[PDB]
C-alpha cells in the first residue's frame, strides 16, 4: 500500500482524477458451478453479465443481473 | 477476453460466484494535481479516501467522498 495525498491551492483547483468501477471475482465457493466448470480464477475482471457491460455498474446492480440470469449465465471476463 | 458459461440444473443450483466491486484511477489528466504529484498511476486500484474503504463502494458514493475532501485528499492505493 502507498499513500498519496493531493492538495489544493491557487496554483492548481484540479486534482484531475478520474474514477471508474469494476466488478470481480471476489470468490468462488468450492461446491458451485463456478468452481465446477474450472475457467473463472478468483480475481478476475468481469466485464459483462449476460451482454449488459458492468464498467461503472455498483456491486448492487451487478448482483441484480445475477440473479435475473435464470439459471444461465454467460460472462465476458478480462484476459 | 474470454466468455464463461454457467448452467444450473438438479446437479448443482449453487453459482458459487461472490462479486466484489474496486474503485480504480481511470485517467489523471495532464494539468492535474494527480499528475502534478507524480505518486499516483492509471489503473492503480484506491483502497480508501480519507480514511473510508472503498471495496464495494458504488462509483457515485467514491466521487461523493472526493467531493467532500474539501482540497485535502488522501488516498491509500494497492501496491502489492
Amino acid at each position: 500500500m502507498i499513500g498519496v495525498l493531493l492538495m489544493k491551492s491557487r496554483a492548481n483547483e484540479e486534482y484531475g482524477l478520474r474514477l471508474g468501477s469494476q466488478i470481480f471475482v471476489k470468490e468462488m465457493t468450492r461446491t458451485g458451478l463456478a468452481t465446477k466448470d474450472g475457467n473463472l480464477h478468483e480475481g478476475d475482471i468481469i466485464l459483462k453479465i449476460n451482454g449488459t457491460v458492468t464498467e461503472n455498474m455498483s456491486l448492487t446492480d451487478a448482483r441484480k443481473l445475477i440473479e435475473k440470469s435464470r439459471g444461465k449465465l454467460q460472462l465476458v471476463v478480462l484476459r
